[PDB]
């Protein structure tokens, strides 16, 4: 038994891939899709909100507002219809409205920017909200350090587990770099020698390049203005970077070839990691990929 | 959690208790089905009849396997015949929603649609000129495959009483074939023998309680196929629950804002029956186990 849908986030499966040639190494996913809100994010609305309220800093009638590309605010969503709490977010409209059908599903009010302005125009959208509101709390997921500690105490942990701590190579999108630098930070705590590796939009990178630009890889992408205080940039091993339109084919090979539907993320940084396993070919490699949500929300786009 | 592919996470759906809306003295406690890989119960339906088939030596790796469905069945194949490498091909309604023909796609499957107003017996009408134009092929047939309630009796069935110790008093589920209905049910009554087990068909198509079919909303739920499937197991049926189309979309809204549950429409319908029982049975203490068939992200 659970007691509500907050106790199945987490210990989400792992699974190894099958019919795609992984070129001598063995890649297995970790399907964040599986949590309740289906994504990744489910873990850092638990955290940000938990941490919160044992700080004192939410009443039943305190207000949460957060600047999302969609995930965030999903999962916020959800805990906050089983908490009881009123929830407000701030996306940028070029997100996939299924993001928005989804938040309004579990009660919550969007409020929508102009997405040629990036998540900069959410963040100042919200400085305005806050005029209005009596009461609130800003999760700020791009600075919360509850973001990537979620990822340090319960991603990491499982990926440890159910490899039995052989792991070789760890491979995730990054958006506030949340996911990434905390499970990467766990893994290299434990596994010395492994190797962690943050992918970004051959459109926008911000991290590989220096400069930023319009991509279609939701979720992926760091458009606030500078990079996120939350992505720890000490461990990546190098900058992986994906095309558009190969995140789009990739997406779609793991849902013809291995059943797995994953987001355009998901496409993007599977394409990255089969590219670096082709690379180190034969190795006889243990590589995680983070799939952070599932493909459901895609189908428009 | 270390699978070798997605078939592993089929089945071991959690048991959700319902604690913020007024349950009437009574727990009911809602089985997530869409917890499964593709966000059906139907997933294990899919498996079973598949592998069995395999064991069968129906199968092979050129036999085209053919299906009519609703949705569910079809995206449940869908991502095990991905797996396996299996070509399917799936015939269902224009009536369900665009977001099942899209997942089925997905996962590489040639989906052909028939006229919805026709109801499911023109999915199987069409069936018939699929078949002529295939050397080899299978069809998983779920409206008559026993395979269906097997899958339901031997896993199911045994989940619920495992999470709840054997403590369970009534079992509601939804009804489109009458698979998950009766194999859970065969099960359940098989252990517990004082169990009350109820299917819920929609009040605007009640066949079984009334002998009539007509329009609703309640997508997977109602039986078109010209008759009752045969395997739905109506001596298990301790009565007929039904739900309105309008009563299914509130406590569908119902779920998500007070409980966090994104379930399908069926599952709004089947829980609106559940709490409608569960007031007429007020305050017994009576363990009251839902069955919620999907979830909800394909009705938006
Ligand atoms: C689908 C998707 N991919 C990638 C990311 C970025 O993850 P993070 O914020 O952990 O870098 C998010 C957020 C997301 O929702
Ligand atoms: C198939 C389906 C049903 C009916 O289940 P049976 O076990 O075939 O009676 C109910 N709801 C949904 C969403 C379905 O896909
Ligand atoms: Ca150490
Ligand atoms: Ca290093
Ligand atoms: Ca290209
Ligand atoms: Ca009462
Ligand atoms: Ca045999
Ligand atoms: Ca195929
Ligand atoms: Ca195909
Ligand atoms: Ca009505």
């Amino acid at each position: 038994l659970a007691n509500s849908v907050i106790d199945l986030i987490g210990n989400t499966p792992l699974v190894k891939i099958n019919n795609i040639d992984t070129f001598g190494n063995e890649i297995y996913v970790k399907l964040e899709g599986s949590n309740p809100g289906r994504s990744t994010k489910d873990r850092i609305a638990l955290k940000m909100i938990e941490e919160a309220e044992k700080e004192g800093l939410i009443d039943k009638d305190t207000v949460i507002i957060e600047a999302t590309s969609g995930n965030t605010g999903i999962g916020l969503a959800m805990i906050c219809a089983v908490k009881n709490y009123k929830l407000k977010i701030v996306m940028p409209d070029t997100m996939s409205i299924e993001r928005i059908q989804l938040m309004r599903a579990y009660g919550t009010e969007v409020i929508l920017t102009d997405g040629s302005l990036g998540m900069k125009a959410c963040l100042e959208k919200l400085e305005e909200l806050k005029k209005n509101e009596k009461k609130y709390f800003v999760p700020n997921q791009f600075t919360n350090v509850n973001n990537p500690k979620a990822h340090y105490e319960t991603t990491a942990e499982e990926i440890l587990k159910d490899l039995n701590n052989k792991v070789d190579v760890f491979i995730c999108g990054t958006g506030t770099g949340g996911s990434f630098s905390g499970t990467a930070k766990k893994l290299k705590e434990k596994l010395p020698n492994i190797k962690t590796f943050p992918v970004e939009p051959a459109s926008s990178p911000l991290l590989s390049k220096g400069y930023i630009g319009p991509h279609k890889i939701q979720g992926m992408g760091m458009s606030i203005g500078g990079i996120p205080a939350v992505y720890d940039g000490s461990l990546a091993d190098d900058i992986l970077v994906c095309e558009d339109d190969d995140a789009f084919e990739m997406m779609r090979e793991l849902s013809f070839k291995e059943g797995i539907l994953g987001g355009i993320s998901t496409g993007a940084t599977f394409k990255a990691a089969l590219d670096y396993s082709k690379e180190n070919a034969d190795k006889g490699l243990k590589i995680v990929v983070l799939s952070t949500d599932s493909g459901e929300k895609y189908l428009s786009n």
